[PDB]
């Protein structure tokens, strides 16, 4: 929850905004 989440956030982010 802490940085984990954003660990795969990055290849959410990146695909739902990226």
């Amino acid at each position: 929850k802490n940085l984990r989440r954003i660990i795969r956030k990055i290849i959410h982010i990146i695909k739902k905004y990226g």
